[PDB]
Formats: structure tokens, C-alpha cells, sequence
């Protein structure tokens, strides 16, 4: 139908540029010859559940074709990011990655593969892939859910750019509006759980990003008995008050480092 086809294009373009969003981090690698605290996981995760989508819509034959094409681009695209990562990675981690790539893209995929050539065909066989591809998309959950978590915990957004969060959020809005078209219940579920967790990021960035006041704008005092100057920027290290502390944040029983007399004698400069 008119409607899927909408939609499948719309979120193949989509899709497409989340493909190329790590693409700034890895002109970066290939800058430093080294991965630094990069990860391989999404990579690595991001290329199995490619190919457990495309392995679906094989199944699936003619309607979901525009959920392959995406996804085969995605294989390629992952592809790319696992070499260049593997290539310019420490022995320790290069390893790694090569033994989580061995696990499960060539060897969990494979079992699948032959568990359900060999097990199920036509529409268990449909039940079975669509399963473990929700299982799995949902369990990708976690690099979100803990970025969130993050951000809770810190009170600051660094970690959780806006943009990413809006192109989730609508990526997973338009694979939704995709599944309910050619009435697949598969690809649709998890796509409103994306949809949820995206717009909660969103809500998350609105409310937190300017949550902490900026060392700028924070109020220089000053102990009208020394004359001493406590800048919030500098704060006061030698006397277990780290820099960037605010004056109010500051233990009541902290003192002027020169005069010795209590806080209750600085006053806004
Ligand atoms: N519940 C899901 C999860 C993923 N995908 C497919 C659609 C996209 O083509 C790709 C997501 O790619 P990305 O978010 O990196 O842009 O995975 C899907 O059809 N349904």
C-alpha cells in the first residue's frame, strides 16, 4: 500500500543519517591512530541487529523490502566502523572486539540462522526471527536508558545531545506509522518504545540542560575583614573546596584562607 511505501521511504532517509552520525567520531579516530575510550559494542550491536532485520524481511518478501535496503545499508555502513575500529585500536581491545564479532555476528547469527532453517518454516518461522528481533532492538535500550541515567545523575546533558534525541524520536515515530501500514506488529512495537524513550530524552534535555548555574555567572564574594577575593572559578583547592564552587555550595564551616574568620563575614562583590 501508498501508505508503507511513505513511509519507508521517509525512514530509510532517516535512518540514513543516524547511520552517519558517528561518522565526525570517526574522522577523530583516524585523526589520533587511536580509538581512545571508544567502544565497540554499538557498532558490533548496531551490525547484528541489521542483519537480524534483513533476515526478517526476507521472510516477509514483498512489502518490506524498504526495511532491507535500509538495513543492508546499515550492514555496510557498521561494517565500515568495525574495520576502521579494529584498525586504529589498541591490541588489548582490537581483540576484544574481534572476539565479541566472532561470538555473536558470525556464530549467534549462524545458530540462528540454522535453528530456523531447520526448525520453522512460513509462519513460525515469521513468530520466531520477529521475536528475537524485538528481543533484541529492545535490549539496545540500554545505551539510551543508561545515557538517561547519566544525565539524572549528573543534573547536565553533555552526553545527550538534542538532535540525536529528536531523530531517534522521529525515526522511531515513522518505522511505527511503517509496522502499522503493512500491519506488522514486529517492527511496530519496539519502534513505540523508541518513540517514548526519545521524547522522554527530549524532556530530560529541556529540563536539565541549563539545571547548573555557569562558573561565569556565579557571584564573586569577599571578606570584609582580610579584603580577600573568593573567586568561584578558582575556588579554594588547597582547602578541600574544588574550583567552579559555588560561594552558597560552600561548607558553613569554611573560613577566609588569610584571615581565618568565618563566612558569615564575605559579602557579594
Ligand atoms: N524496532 C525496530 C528497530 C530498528 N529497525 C530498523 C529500522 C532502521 O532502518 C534501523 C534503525 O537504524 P538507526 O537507528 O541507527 O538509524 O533498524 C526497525 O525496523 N524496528
Amino acid at each position: 500500500n501508498l501508505w508503507a511505501f511513505v513511509f519507508g521511504i521517509l525512514g530509510n532517509i532517516i535512518s540514513f543519517v543516524l547511520f552517519l552520525a558517528p561518522v565526525p567520531t570517526f574522522v577523530r579516530i583516524c585523526k589520533k591512530k587511536s580509538t581512545e575510550g571508544f567502544q565497540s559494542l554499538p557498532y558490533v550491536s548496531a551490525l547484528f541487529n541489521a542483519m537480524l532485520w534483513i533476515y526478517y524481511a526476507m521472510q516477509k518478501d514483498g512489502t518490506a523490502f524498504l526495511l532491507i535496503t535500509i538495513n543492508a545499508f546499515g550492514c555496510v555502513i557498521e561494517t565500515i566502523y568495525i574495520v576502521l575500529f579494529v584498525s586504529y585500536a589498541n591490541k588489548k581491545t582490537r581483540i576484544s572486539t574481534l572476539k565479541v564479532l566472532g561470538l555473536l555476528n558470525f556464530l549467534g547469527f549462524a545458530a540462528i540462522v540454522l535453528v530456523c532453517e531447520l526448525l520453522t518454516k512460513g509462519s513460525t518461522r515469521e513468530k520466531v526471527l520477529g521475536g528475537i528481533c524485538v528481543g533484541f532492538s529492545v535490549s539496545m535500550f540500554a545505551a539510551p536508558l543508561s545515557i538517561m541515567r547519566v544525565v539524572v545523575r549528573t543534573r547536565s546533558v553533555e552526553f545527550m545531545p538534542f538532535s540525536l534525541s529528536l531523530f531517534l524520536t522521529i525515526n522511531a515515530v515513522t518505522w511505527l506509522f511503517y509496522g502499522l501500514a503493512i500491519k506488522d506488529f514486529y517492527v511496530a512495537l519496539p519502534n513505540v518504545l523508541g518513540a517514548f524513550l526519545g521524547a522522554v530524552q527530549m524532556i530530560l534535555y529541556i529540563i536539565f540542560k541549563y539545571y547548573k548555574t555557569p562558573v561565569a555567572q556565579m557571584k564573586k564574594y569577599t571578606c570584609t575583614v582580610c579584603g580577600y577575593i573568593y573567586n568561584p572559578e578558582d575556588g579554594d583547592p588547597d582547602n578541600g573546596v574544588n574550583p567552579g564552587t559555588d560561594f552558597k555550595d560552600i561548607p558553613d564551616d569554611w573560613v577566609c584562607p588569610l584571615c581565618g574568620v568565618g563566612k558569615d563575614q564575605f559579602e557579594e562583590v
